């Protein structure tokens, strides 16, 4: 290979992260790196003095956080590209990305991940409850490509994708 | 065969001190566990990107997995809290400013519901290596009227004492509250 070129999906559950990514791809198996987190809880019976009360303290810890941590680092390590999705059936997924994409930090010019903002579920017209020229205002505020994508479909999938290539290849040329 | 339940949570930064504090505290075994399992993963596709010129590009395509159940997990954890034992470590000034900023961005609910809080500085055990300055940390504990408690969890020093604090603070709120 020439480049080896990181993509992130990032959004809310259930907005078809996962099943974009089958589509697109569709590759038989995959590697996973997989972790334990946790909660537990603890008790012990005290007396408190107000008057002489009994109670039962319940005392709760979490477990992995540092496991958990490091996944997350390595996530997000080397990522040139950011699939920015939303569920185009549901206005909180996209209200949600929004408010995300906003207490976005600013980069220098290269270090900047590109990004394309895709509206899933194009497919299911009948449940659509985002408006589509509020999208485009999104896309257009932060000078992003917006697709309206369908992983049952395959419409628009490969091009999002492939659009987002571009932009990181430019910036590659621009950096170099 | 009790009055009141009452819920508190340990806080902090990893390595801190938190699971040994408590254990160091009830000096009990029982310990009921939730575990569930978080994991990433990603893809490839092998794809011809020309700008002119033709570059052989292998795209790896990442994803997340167990965000939902790692979140109600999170909800578990905190609902109907009513104190926090909230942790740093002496000899991390790092576990410290995590602290700090933490405090900086939690939203205080009505005086009732209003979780009591204490600040903990952990491994007060090993002065050599002490790094965050007793003044910085007590600004904090009182921009926030909190109490605050330099305590060892390998030795007992204060752990006693900051969880009947937190307590104490706990059952103010509740003769206040009542009816
Ligand atoms: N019809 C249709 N259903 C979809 C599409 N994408 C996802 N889904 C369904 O929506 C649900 C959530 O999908 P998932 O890929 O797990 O979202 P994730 O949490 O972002 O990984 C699943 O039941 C999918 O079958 C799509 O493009 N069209
Ligand atoms: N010297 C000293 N070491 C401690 C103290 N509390 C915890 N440790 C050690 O620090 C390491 C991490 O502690 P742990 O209880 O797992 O902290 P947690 O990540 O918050 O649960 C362990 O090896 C503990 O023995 C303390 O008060 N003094
Ligand atoms: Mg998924
Ligand atoms: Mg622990």
């Amino acid at each position: 290979y020439d480049y080896l070129i990181k993509l992130l999906a990032l959004g809310d559950s259930g907005v078809g992260k996962t099943t974009f990514l089958y589509r697109y791809t569709d590759n038989k198996f995959n590697p996973k790196f997989i972790t334990t987190v946790g909660i537990d809880f603890r008790e012990k019976r005290v007396v408190y003095n107000a008057k002489a009360f009994k109670v039962h303290l319940q005392l709760w810890d979490t477990a992995g956080q540092e496991r958990f941590r490091s996944l997350t680092t390595a996530f997000f390590r080397d990522a040139m590209g950011f699939l920015l999705m939303f569920d185009l059936t549901s206005q909180q997924s996209f209200l949600n990305v929004r408010n995300w994409m906003s207490q976005l930090q600013a980069n220098a010019y290269c270090e900047n991940p590109d990004i394309v903002l895709i509206g899933n579920k194009a497919d299911l017209p009948d449940q659509r409850e985002v408006n589509e020229r509020q999208a485009r205002e999104l896309a257009d505020k932060y000078g992003i490509p917006y697709f309206e994508t369908s992983a049952a479909t395959g419409q628009n999938v490969e091009k999002a994708v492939e659009t987002l290539l571009d932009l990181i290849m430019k910036r590659m040329e621009q950096c170099v």
